């Protein structure tokens, strides 16, 4: 194993909602611990390849960048994440994504488990999985995402 981390935090003024999803088990990874205080998500994860998925927002600047980065860890221990995707875009229209019927789910799910006011956002224990491969599911929801924008 491998001890990595994340931001989950909602503020006054801003909010810092970072993910990491499953590439293997095609479901969100279940975190060890989770830090109110300094809002902060604590993850083990086995060797693989990940998903982050980051959602920032300013909140008095109507403002929320979405982000995608690919996380690949070694057997050595070793992490590199990479950013594959960003868009920049009214959080209005990004609270709006939540009630969206037909899109995609996984992104509808993340942004339906952002943190509550000066929580941390939490994920449940799961054996669930979704359909698409991570190629597809990244790819849908970049495809939504413009003709959303
Ligand atoms: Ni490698």
């Amino acid at each position: 194993v491998v001890e990595y981390e994340v931001v989950s935090k909602n503020l006054t003024s801003k909010m810092s909602h970072e993910l990491l999803f499953s590439v293997k088990k095609r479901w969100f990874v279940k975190p060890f611990r989770h830090d109110r205080q300094l809002g902060k998500l604590h993850y083990k994860l086995l060797p693989g390849n990940y998903i982050k998925f980051g959602l920032y927002v300013l909140k008095n600047q109507d403002y929320a960048r979405f982000e995608i980065a690919w996380v690949h860890v070694d057997k050595d221990g070793k992490i590199e994440a990479r950013t594959v995707y960003s868009i920049e875009t009214y959080w209005h229209i990004f609270i709006d994504i939540e009630n969206d019927l037909n899109c995609p789910y996984v992104l509808a799910k993340f942004i339906e488990m952002r943190p509550e006011f000066h929580k941390t956002a939490w994920v449940e224990e799961s054996n669930y999985s979704i359909a698409e491969d991570d190629i597809q599911m990244v790819e849908s929801i970049k495809r939504y995402l413009e003709r959303k924008i």
